[PDB]
């Protein structure tokens, strides 16, 4: 796949989000239904944004793709009530650099790695966690060819 980095400022969002040290992406995935269910069960009215903003952060200090600690986040336009250890908070806006990955997400590293790249040979440096941005996916394309997720570096240039 051909990625296509831009540059972009991402303004701050309130989301419902759950933090989780998983042991693969496959596991953590099987999280990501109940967060939602529950969420919206104790909080009737609350309404997600418009544009939809849903994504993962990933907060570990290096690479990984086993035992990572993640964290799951939807943008909604106000506050509700945390349920358990599902938690409302202000996401901080960033300047970051994006790609659009096409596809089935076992190929999502590549992305990364991408950007990764980008980052060094642009004269910038990774300043936070990335996000991953889930877009079309298997709720609404069953062709996954056209899956579409966005990789966001927050980034500072050097
Ligand atoms: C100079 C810095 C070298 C590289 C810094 C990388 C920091 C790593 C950022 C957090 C971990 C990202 C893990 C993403 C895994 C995503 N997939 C599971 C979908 C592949
Ligand atoms: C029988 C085959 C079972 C397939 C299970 C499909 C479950 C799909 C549930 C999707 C949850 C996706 C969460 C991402 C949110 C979507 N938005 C980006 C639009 C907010
Ligand atoms: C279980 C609900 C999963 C996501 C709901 C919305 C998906 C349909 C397309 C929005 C993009
Ligand atoms: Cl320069």
């Amino acid at each position: 796949m051909l990625y296509q980095a831009a540059l972009k400022e991402i303004p701050e969002c309130i989301v419902y989000s759950k933090r989780f040290i998983v042991p693969d992406f496959s596991s953590y995935i099987k999280l990501i239904p109940p967060i939602g269910q529950e969420v919206m069960k104790a909080n009737p009215g609350l309404t997600l944004t418009t544009p939809a903003y849903c994504f993962t952060l990933y907060h570990d200090k290096e690479y990984k793709e086993k035992n990572m600690d993640v964290e799951f986040c939807e943008a909604v336009n106000d506050f509700g009530k945390n349920e358990g250890n599902i938690i409302f908070q202000v996401i901080p806006a960033i300047t970051a650099v994006t790609v659009i990955h096409k596809g089935p997400y076992d190929s999502l590293r590549n992305a990364y790695i991408y950007l990764m790249q980008w980052v060094e040979d642009n004269g910038y440096l990774l300043t936070n966690s990335p996000r991953e941005s889930y877009i079309d996916g298997i709720w609404n394309k069953q062709d996954s060819a056209e899956w579409m997720t966005e990789i966001q570096f927050p980034v500072e240039k050097v």
